[PDB]
């Protein structure tokens, strides 16, 4: 174990919980990993994989993100900010995707899910790029039960991280989906007390937060340090009862501990 592995060992013990972190550095491609291969339920931050998919298939049609979406009171589930102004309305794909990744609608993410044919069509776009690892099962909200040793709805700290990676600095999406995604990344409204706590305040973040039963705080982050090439950093959290309290400043402090090394 290195330094910062030991450093994250102390917080996740004090933490009570289960703690997962992956960050790559590319300035040079090296990885940090703190039980990064072990699985830990995704809850929101699949929507990133969701909203990608939808990019993805943006690039063979120029309009897909401008097609209109029905919003009926029945598709409204348990965290809709921005859904519930269009029912009985419709939504655009753009639209969905943006309330998806910056507010975190749900219902925007089903919307998504169901535009990729169900969360198997999310999984074989996580195939499709390279990501074995992915796998979302379910729809909103039951995607966020977060059961211990539940593999549904579910991956690993290394993989999401190397995923991230690929769809925002890599070439997973062609450029100008490339550019949207990271443009509605750092447009999130929810990140600020979760990895963007931890960093220095000249940093700029792009991230998708997380959260679910048994305590399940996750954030994944796209980061721009002032002065050296971005990283990626992915901090998953997980607690051992069911109606545990989120803990957003345990990823502050897992991105915090990262920070202190590269
Ligand atoms: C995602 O994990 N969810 C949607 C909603 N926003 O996520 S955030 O709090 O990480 O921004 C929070 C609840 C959760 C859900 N159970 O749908």
């Amino acid at each position: 174990t290195s330094a910062v592995q030991q450093k994250l060992a102390a917080l996740e013990k004090s933490s009570g919980g289960r703690l997962g972190v992956a960050l790559i550095d590319t300035a040079d491609n090296t990885q940090v990993l703190y039980r990064g291969d072990e699985r830990f339920p995704m809850c929101s931050t699949s929507k990133v994989m969701a909203a990608a998919a939808v990019l993805k298939q943006s690039e063979t049609q120029k309009q897909l993100l401008n097609q209109p979406v029905e919003i009926k009171p029945a598709d409204l589930v348990n965290y809709n900010p921005i859904a519930e102004k269009h029912v009985n309305g419709t939504m655009t794909l753009a639209e969905l995707s943006a309330a998806a990744l910056q507010y975190s609608d749900n219902t925007a993410m089903n919307k998504l899910i169901a535009q990729l044919g169900g969360p198997g069509g999310v999984t074989a776009f996580a195939r499709a790029i390279g990501d074995e690892t992915f796998r979302l099962d379910r729809t909103e909200p039951t995607l966020n039960t977060a059961i211990p040793g539940d593999p549904r709805d579910t991956t690993t700290p290394r993989a999401m991280a190397q995923t991230l990676r690929q769809l925002t600095l890599g070439h997973a999406l062609g450029e100008t989906q490339r550019a949207q995604l990271v443009t509605w990344l750092k447009g999130n409204t929810t990140g600020a007390a979760s990895i963007r706590a931890g960093l220095p305040t000249s940093w700029t973040v792009g991230d998708k937060t997380g959260s679910g039963d048994y305590g399940t705080t996750n954030d994944i982050a796209v980061i721009w340090p002032q002065g050296r090439a971005p990283l990626v950093l992915v901090t998953y959290f997980t607690q051992p009862q069911q109606n545990a309290e989120s803990r957003r400043d345990v990823l502050a402090s897992a991105a915090r501990i990262i920070a202190e090394g590269l």
